């Protein structure tokens, strides 16, 4: 019994003065006032429970939000359903108000190297916990990023996450992968099923060069392109990286093309500090295995005004769930994680 500009986005007694945004994330986004809290909040309705990959996003998505405690991560206030398993069609995710994202920030505005610096001090400081409780985002972008007015930063949709299993990382040649294309490590295409903490560095260093230029510095068109446009870069990989790839196939396509030399960061970035560039090289290195890790990344000297290790805090505890659950079973598992915010009992 109220409407925004269609459809109805029934959100109770709470949060009033609605205000349309976005149409992401299965769903629709809108602006509201927070009646207990007297501001300004921003409301997701997500209707997943028609599609079974929706409903795991979501499930996903839910269960870590309320896990992780972090100024550097999007939390969720408050989650609006039915009282009933039979009345749910739908949930309304309540989270802080976000004027913005750093994907649409990089459409029109240049960003000076001290905006640079501390919007990727905060990436690394949110992905510190993140990877400190055992879990890979696995879909890090620009538009995943949340920022304010006073340049506070937020990590959002946490739909893709993965609790890390390097184990089990190992996959063929050419193997299918979800995950948006042009933030996407090299060994994706290769012999990795992106179970580990690396690949979500490979997409912080992507993010890194989009601040530096504007641009995606990899925009792949294809599957295979994106490997391509990294080799365009990078250049032909050394054969200690070579032989560390021992997936036969993965390693004769890389054998077949024709020797390319890296092209230098600094031509490609002249206006950039070049100890950003340094941080780069290290964040975009090929061979997962030599690439910098999250708390070495923070340590480097381009972000000396920030680092503080006892500023950067960890998960209290790993983090443990999955494909498996139909539909029915997902929608039962959304219900009672979300109990929580129920009114429930009222005399």
């Amino acid at each position: 019994a109220a409407a925004a500009g269609p459809q109805v986005f029934d959100v109770g007694p709470r949060y009033t003065n609605l205000s349309y945004i976005g149409e992401g994330a299965y769903g629709m986004v809108c602006s509201a006032y927070d009646n207990l809290n007297k501001v300004r909040v921003a409301i997701k309705k997500i209707s997943p429970f028609e599609h079974q990959t929706y409903c795991q996003r979501t499930l996903r998505e839910i269960k870590i939000l309320l896990r992780f405690r972090h100024e550097n991560i999007i939390g969720i206030n408050d989650i609006i359903r039915a009282p009933t398993i039979e009345q749910m069609k739908d949930v309304y995710i309540v989270q802080d108000l976000m004027e913005t994202d750093l994907y649409k920030l990089l459409k029109t505005q240049h960003l000076s190297n001290d905006h640079i610096c501390y919007f990727l001090y905060q990436i690394l400081r949110g992905l510190k916990y993140i990877h400190s409780a055992n879990v890979l985002h696995r879909d890090l972008k620009p538009s995943n990023l949340l920022l304010n007015t006073t340049c506070d930063l937020k990590i959002c949709d946490f739909g893709l996450a993965r609790v890390a299993d390097p184990d089990h990382d190992h996959t063929g040649f050419l193997t299918e992968y979800v995950a948006t294309r042009w933030y996407r490590a090299p060994e994706i295409m290769l012999n990795s099923k992106g179970y580990t903490k690396s690949i979500d560095i490979w997409s912080v260093g992507c993010i890194l060069a989009e601040m530096l230029s504007n641009r995606p510095i990899f925009p792949g068109k294809h599957y295979l392109d994106q490997l391509n446009h990294i080799l365009g870069i990078l250049g032909s990989p050394e054969q200690e990286d070579l032989n560390c790839i021992i997936n036969l196939k993965a390693r004769n396509y890389l054998l077949s093309l024709p020797h390319k030399n890296k092209v230098p960061w600094n031509r490609l970035f002249p206006n950039a500090d070049s100890k950003a560039l340094d941080l780069l090289d290290k964040m975009l290195t090929f061979n997962p295995h030599k690439r910098i890790e999250v708390e070495q990344a923070l340590a480097h000297p381009y972000l000396e005004q920030y680092y503080d290790p006892s500023d950067e805090p960890i998960a209290e505890a790993p983090f443990k769930f999955l494909d498996d659950l139909p539909k029915e079973k997902l929608k039962e598992l959304i219900f009672e994680e979300t109990a929580r915010f129920q009114p429930g009992y009222r005399s």
